[PDB]
């Protein structure tokens, strides 16, 4: 499956929405659905309470291994994913549950992550999709003290700046959470515009020297997948004038089960990248209205 020139992306997308022979249905259905690798550690009885969705758990070969605190405390439902010319640039993870909040922060500390990207709301309908693992003011989780030092609310997202302290460690770290709130309860965004703005804000904020960006939604598969693929493809487009969305999804799915969970999401990835390529960074509303 060859890469698509960015100038050809608009026709490629139309054809994929039009062709009776081969379109988005056929292409999406060709991805490997389900378990493609061992997840023995994720499946052991001691880690049962650590997985939000029992079907979307971390593969052995690509998982984030925590130094023990309890032999079974090496586990978090999280996998490393490569970025564009950036090995292990992301961690794809579930939305923490009450029982994994402490491990979540341990992972942030261990991996020296500067950015958390949250692509879910806490509650959707009446279903709790993610634990509120951060304070509005200050909170302690085990030996971690998290303090919210700034909140910057935009239309479709909020940027929260924290300090992170660990008992017994002299260094006070900063962690910034980029919380996209403009993902609809059902579907994909009607406009890619807010998510693109969000994506560009993260690119501008993450230090190249920082650890992996921690990306999560609820399960850590669908919306997490969308964010990462768009982010990587925009890097590829800028450098090479080409995107390879199909092989990008394929690569993610080697690292973590079912990244990009629906065909609608796969199509949305295309629409979002196209708006980004057509419109750019300084765009007026007439572009892809």
């Amino acid at each position: 499956m060859p890469a698509i020139r960015v100038a050809d992306l608009l026709q490629h997308i139309n054809l994929m929405k039009t062709s009776d022979s081969y379109g988005f249905k056929e292409e999406y259905e060709s991805f490997f659905e389900g378990q493609s690798a061992s997840w023995d550690v994720a499946k052991k009885d001691q880690n049962r309470a650590k997985n939000r969705y029992g079907n979307i758990i971390a593969y052995d070969h690509s998982r984030v291994i925590l130094q023990p605190v309890d032999p079974s405390s090496d586990y978090i439902n999280a996998n490393y994913i490569d970025g564009y010319q950036r090995p292990s640039h992301y961690i794809a993870t579930q939305g923490p549950v009450h029982e994994t909040v402490y491990d979540f922060w341990r992972m942030i500390w261990q991996e020296q992550s500067a950015c958390i990207v949250m692509v879910t709301n806490l509650v959707e309908v009446g279903r709790v999709k993610c634990y509120k693992y951060w304070p509005d003011d200050t909170e302690v989780y085990g030996d971690f003290k998290v303090t919210c030092v700034e909140m910057e609310p935009l239309a479709e997202y909020v940027v929260r700046t924290f300090t992170l302290e660990r008992r017994g460690y002299n260094e006070i770290r900063e962690v910034k959470q980029f919380h996209f709130t403009g993902w609809p309860d059902h579907g994909v965004p009607y406009h890619a515009t807010g998510l693109l703005s969000f994506i560009r804000r993260v690119k501008l904020s993450n230090p190249p020297s920082a650890g992996p960006i921690v990306v999560h939604c609820s399960a850590g598969a669908g919306r997490t997948g969308c964010y990462i693929v768009i982010d990587i493809m925009l890097d590829m487009a800028e450098r090479e004038g080409v995107v390879d969305i199909y092989n990008c999804v394929k690569a993610l799915r080697s690292r973590r089960i079912n990244m990009v969970q629906t065909e609608e999401q796969y199509i949305f990835i295309h629409d979002a990248i196209l708006e980004a390529c057509l419109c750019g960074e300084t765009a007026i509303p007439v572009c892809e209205f």
